[PDB]
């Protein structure tokens, strides 16, 4: 167990897409944004690892020591200050995507948690979900993938401190991106970003999903709301990546090539859940898939289940 790094109340991130499409990266501003948020990354990438060896069984240590590095950051306020701007909102993402890989380390390594530390860290969580709630209250910011990726903190938190009034708009987010399905299967504010249309379609299933799956831990079973529109988005995504056709028509541009990876292990899980899951088996061969700021290792967690027992 290292020392956890410095929990810093301020973040000063930075956006490094050029086209209005958002969708053509700058090199030199995304090693800019690399740097200056190399904190935050990683945090959230240590935090998960120590929930991945928890989760191996026969070892406490490692849940202990995420719940170390959370207890850390919640003392220091740490995220809870200003969200600088230089160019964008990059900093506002930021915290939606830390807070987020931060509730889920504390919903997997929970129950190790003495009074002082969840009474901390729980605190800390709920002061985050308000705070990137808050940010969704400005109608000039749309609602596309990155309010849905919100939901994942919103809604770990909510589990964790099984908080009704935080499951409800946790809820309220996931339900807000089911509607946005499209009945062609599209998502119109990820269809606008061209040669990554595929790309972000993919990235706002993976919060979807991975709500949907923690709305498990409670027996509800998610999938039933507006059922079959995420099995439309679902697929037009594991069709994308085997002919592009379709999204190089409806985005105009010609897909990027790329293999399924990380956040697009959503996967793992909903195709244990999909009406036509073999469907999904191409994609599931691309793995194993590991994303932090979705608990860690999702191939894993589809099989033994989010929360180690």
């Amino acid at each position: 167990c290292p020392a956890p790094p410095p929990g810093s109340p301020d973040i000063r991130a930075i956006g490094y897409y050029t086209d209005a499409a958002r969708s053509v990266i700058d090199p030199r501003l995304k090693t800019q944004n690399d740097a200056a948020v190399k904190p935050l990354n990683a945090f959230a990438a240590h935090v998960a690892k120590f929930a991945d060896a928890y989760a191996k069984g026969a070892d406490e240590a490692a849940g202990r020591c995420a719940l170390t590095w959370l207890d850390a950051w919640a003392r220091s306020g740490a995220m809870l200050g200003r969200m600088a701007h230089v160019n964008n909102d990059q900093s506002d993402y930021m915290r939606q995507w830390t807070h987020g890989a931060a509730a889920m380390a504390y919903l997997r390594t929970q129950a190790l948690a003495s009074e002082q530390q969840r009474t901390d860290i729980e605190t800390w969580l709920k002061r985050l979900s308000a705070a990137n709630l808050a940010y969704w209250d400005n109608p000039k910011h749309k609602r596309n993938n990155h309010y849905y990726w919100t939901g994942v903190g919103i809604m770990a938190t909510a589990v964790a401190t099984r908080d009704d009034t935080l499951l409800n708009t946790a809820q309220g987010i996931y339900r807000a991106g089911i509607d946005a399905i499209e009945p062609d299967g599209r998502l119109p504010m990820e269809m606008a970003r061209k040669r990554l249309a595929l790309h972000y379609h993919d990235y706002a299933t993976a919060p979807l999903v991975l709500m949907a799956e923690m709305a498990r831990l409670q027996g509800e079973d998610w999938y039933t709301y507006r059922q079959g529109a995420l099995e439309r988005l679902a697929a037009r995504v594991a069709d994308g990546y085997r002919d592009p056709s379709w999204f190089n028509t409806q985005s105009g541009a010609v897909q990027e090539t790329a293999t399924p990876k990380a956040s697009s292990g959503w996967v793992e899980f909903y195709r244990l859940r999909s009406p036509d899951p073999m469907r999904f088996d191409a994609m599931h061969a691309a793995g194993p898939f590991q994303d932090p700021r979705m608990g860690g290792n999702l191939t894993l967690m589809a099989q033994e289940g989010i929360v180690p027992l």
